[PDB]
């Protein structure tokens, strides 16, 4: 499987250092294999460490009967459900390296990311509305030959992932990848007309999973409630799920955030740390004023935010209005991830969002050409360490443009850095909305409008939003009358995920030429 790897100065250097431990990611879990203390919850249901690294080893092995072989990838579209865990050790068990779908992600978002990996494996659930048929499917599986199995949660039918999972593997040995190989694929936020994929390596991933642990000091304590997306990388891996199994602590998944689903599962499993992104802290914070009862949180401890900016104002009222601690995480699916510490001062959580996890992460302020700006000025974030990567999956054309000289991805982020060393967020040059840290690449939906009959132009803008920080809007010069309703109809047959649907669509006489640059002013 072919990834851009690091200049061997580099790795040595990361090894030497004890970043790269060239340990599989399958370790994160198979060290606890003893164990009969509770890893996942998953509504009535509570699953060991030893029944979860049993699971995994059970499809694992189940699937190797199915002819799935090592250095293969699999696409993998399963919700906030312990078959997630399951799935993405059994894999690694394999040394099958998988793309993890959100379950929002629909048809546009599934054939681009089976075009790019071409996977032997299809894991997906009946619950999501293209599996409760099988008219898809056998559209997917034509277009997509190189699948060969499929394994379908919630079938009673051939297909049963359950079946598989149940099934006692015999005598199993586990083939994972080498730990400087691909272990699976991350997805990007997009800037692009089509999703880039992030290849990641035991040794990067494990590392920034383990370094998580640490600065976030999660132990067989630890409580998290997984309520975002389990499938991104703030809920994989900063420190995520992962971080979590490593330390031996429990995973408390829910389908969302909403304070009607989490509040009760907080106080019931006293959870003492979860991930949200701003709008979620915002929703629980007007629960807590609408009369929901505050002692229902008391078990909490640690509240991460991130995926976007966290305004001071709402940053302040955690402590006052919550009672736990606070973690700004400003972090990206390509690595660099920057915690506060739990050790720092009010002033640093509440209005920066810390500094990188490693001391040999690497990050300077560039300028629109691309030379260093000393401290206190503002520019585009320029990275590169042992967790950040060098290159997109097959992406020749976009890595040229991603990465300068010396291997720094530029994140088109717009970012300053205190005296103290400390990352501010201050705005963005990718072409990429922030909607309350879901993020749409501008350009992948504007090519859609513009597959639109009536549709000459089309501008996709940030506009700013109490709640979400930002919503989509559609400019459109058109050829006729068009609604809102006839646009978000039109993009929903297209097959895209509802949160990249344009919140607002206005049809205007011109656009200047698209110049998104002058449209905002
Ligand atoms: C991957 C990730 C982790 Cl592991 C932890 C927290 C957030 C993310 C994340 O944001 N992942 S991402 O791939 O979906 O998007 C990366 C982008 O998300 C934005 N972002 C993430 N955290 C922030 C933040 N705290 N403040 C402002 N912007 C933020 C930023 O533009 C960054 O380039």
């Amino acid at each position: 499987i072919p990834f851009t790897r690091w200049p061997e100065e580099f790795a040595r250097r990361y090894r030497e250092k004890g970043y790269w431990q060239d340990l599989p990611l399958t370790d994160i879990l198979t060290r606890h294999a003893a164990s009969d203390s509770i890893a996942v919850i998953d509504g009535e249901r509570q699953l060991s460490y030893r029944e979860l690294n049993q699971a995994a080893d059970n499809l694992a092995c189940s699937l190797r009967r199915q002819g799935i072989k090592p250095g293969e990838t699999a696409l993998v579209q399963l919700g906030n459900v312990a078959e997630l865990y399951i799935t993405f050790f059994a894999l690694l068990k394999l040394g099958v390296a998988p793309v993890l779908a959100l379950f929002s992600h629909q048809r546009s978002e599934l054939n681009a990311y089976a075009s790019q990996i071409e996977p032997a494996l299809l894991i997906a659930d009946r619950q999501h509305a293209l599996f409760s048929g099988d008219d898809f499917l056998n559209t997917f599986v034509t277009e997509h030959s190189s699948i060969r199995v499929v394994q379908l949660l919630n079938d009673s039918g051939e297909h049963n992932l359950q079946d598989a999972i149940n099934h006692p593997a015999e005598d199993f040995t586990a083939t994972p990848s080498p730990a400087d190989e691909v272990a699976y694929f991350q997805l990007s936020g997009g800037t692009t007309g089509t999703p880039k994929l992030i290849p990641r390596t035991h040794n990067d991933y494990y590392y920034s999973v383990r370094r998580s642990v640490e600065i976030c000091q999660f132990t067989q304590q630890t409580r998290y409630l997984c309520a975002i997306p389990a499938a991104h990388g703030y809920a994989m891996s900063s420190p995520g799920s992962l971080g979590v199994f490593l330390a031996g602590g429990t995973v408390v998944l829910a389908a969302d955030p909403s304070a009607t689903l989490c509040f009760p599962l907080i106080e019931k499993h006293q959870v003492n740390v979860t991930a949200l992104v701003p709008p979620a802290v915002s929703l629980w914070l007007q629960a807590l004023i609408e009369g929901e009862s505050r002692a229902q949180l008391a078990s909490l401890k640690l509240l991460q935010v991130g995926g976007a900016r966290l305004s001071a104002t709402l940053a302040a009222r955690i402590p006052a209005e919550i009672g736990c601690q606070l973690q700004q995480v400003f972090g990206m699916a390509e690595g660099l991830v920057n915690y506060t510490r739990l050790d720092d001062s009010a002033e640093k959580i509440i209005h920066t969002q810390g500094y990188p996890m490693c001391p040999d992460d690497e990050v300077w302020v560039a300028d629109a050409e691309g030379n260093p700006l000393p401290q206190g000025e503002v520019g585009r974030l320029m990275t590169r360490g042992p967790y950040t990567f060098r290159g997109y999956y097959k992406s020749p054309q976009h890595n040229a443009s991603a990465f300068d000289a010396n291997g720094f991805y530029c994140s088109g982020d717009l970012i300053s850095i205190d005296p103290e060393g400390y990352i501010t967020v201050q705005g963005r040059e990718k072409d990429q909305i922030n909607r309350g840290g879901e993020k749409i690449a501008a350009e992948e939906i504007e090519n859609l409008l513009l597959r639109h009959p009536a549709v000459i132009y089309a501008a996709l803008v940030s506009m700013e939003d109490e709640l979400m920080g930002e919503k989509s809007c559609a400019y459109l010069v058109v050829k006729e009358p068009l609604r809102a309703v006839q646009v978000r109809r039109f993009l929903r047959e297209q097959g895209i995920a509802e949160f990249k649907l344009p919140d607002r669509v206005e049809c205007v006489d011109s656009l200047p030429l698209v110049d998104k640059k002058q449209l905002r002013q």
